[PDB]
């Protein structure tokens, strides 16, 4: 097969090249990347991030195998879902790619731990049906039964992400050793399960505790001596990336917000149709986009990021400021 310059076919290679100069920046505009990448934002951004970090050479990942898996992974995100489609995956991946390069964590993680984190981010919402875990539980769906109503979607994302490695020429980990494959899998399972919003409060509580006894070197670089601390940082890193929409430039944040509300509202219309209790913020007849974001930032997003900023101080001060600015805008927009 053919491997394009930026991993995917494009009729606007120059505009795409232009946007990709921001690959390692929080400011990257994934929406434009998607437009130029013909909708293959995940395959493109992932291809570029792996080249950027020299991961193909580092783990002896055949390039055609990488692109085949990525195309397959992206193909398994639902285009008919407003928010949880491949664009969200590409964004969380790209965001994680940036957070991994934070000064406070320089030289902290191995290439394998880095590989695991990016893979986790890329597959964290694959095959998402566009409805919450509770909806699946309330409808007695096959998935909820399969996973005992516990982290239903998250368990499914993991099962799919790993299963797709078995389609023709899709095993990107074929050349890793057995111990590396098992370590990677353990870390990935840990990170994706941590994206289940019902674990948010506990996660944040444990993160604050960790920040309390935070260890640093002379340069100000975090000191993570044991696996426990490294994976805890990685769990929270992916979680933050998953909830980074409010920390991005207002122009992008607003687009992300319209997508999530559209997905929520459709779940609500369906719950109404089936005579089900309408989930929080899913009733378009009463829910407010602006009101919801202010609350979301006030009680979920700002507390999380404020703690993250604390952990890698002062690396995320700018991100925090933007979040507060966006909070101000939505509040005044009410
Ligand atoms: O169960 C899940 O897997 C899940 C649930 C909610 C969100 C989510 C994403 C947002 C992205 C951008 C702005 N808002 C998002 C919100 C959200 C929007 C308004 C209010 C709240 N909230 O928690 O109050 C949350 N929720 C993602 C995943
Ligand atoms: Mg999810
Ligand atoms: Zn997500």
């Amino acid at each position: 097969m053919n491997i394009p310059r930026f991993g995917v076919k494009t009729d606007q290679e120059e505009l795409l090249a232009q946007e990709l100069e921001n690959l390692n920046k929080w400011g990257l505009n994934i929406f434009c990347v998607s437009d130029y990448a013909g909708g293959r934002s995940l395959t493109c951004i992932m291809y570029m991030i792996f080249q950027e970090r020299d991961l193909l050479k580092k783990f002896r990942i055949p390039v055609d195998t990488m692109v085949t898996y990525m195309l397959t992974l992206e193909d398994h995100y639902h285009a008919d879902v407003a928010y949880h489609n491949s664009l969200h995956a590409a964004d969380v991946l790209q965001s994680t790619h940036v957070l991994l390069a934070t000064p406070a964590l320089d030289a902290v993680f191995t290439d394998l731990e880095i590989l695991a984190a990016l893979f986790a981010a890329a597959i964290h919402d694959v095959d998402h049906p566009g409805v919450s875990n509770q909806f699946l539980i309330n409808t007695n769906s096959e998935l909820a039964l399969m996973y005992n109503d516990e982290s239903v979607l998250e368990n499914h994302h993991l099962a799919v992400g790993f299963k797709l490695l078995q389609e023709d020429n899709c095993d990107i980990f074929q050349n890793l050793s057995k111990r590396q494959r098992q370590s990677l899998r353990k870390m990935v399972i840990d990170m994706v399960l941590a994206t289940d919003m019902s674990k948010h409060m506990t996660l944040l509580a444990d993160l604050k505790t960790m920040v309390e006894t935070k260890k640093v070197t002379s340069s100000g670089v975090l000191l993570l001596d044991n696996y426990s601390d490294r994976i805890q940082v990685l769990r929270n890193m992916v979680h933050c990336a998953d909830l980074s929409n409010p920390t991005k430039p207002l122009e992008l944040y607003r687009q992300w917000t319209d997508r999530i509300m559209a997905e929520f509202f459709q779940q609500g219309d369906r719950e109404r149709e089936r005579g089900m209790e309408i989930s929080p913020m899913c009733d378009k007849h009463t829910a407010s986009v602006e009101k919801s974001q202010v609350g979301f930032i006030d009680y979920i997003v700002h507390p999380l990021w404020e703690t993250w900023a604390d952990l890698v101080h002062p690396d995320a001060q700018e991100i925090l400021d933007t979040l507060e600015d966006n909070r101000d805008w939505y509040y005044s927009a009410i």
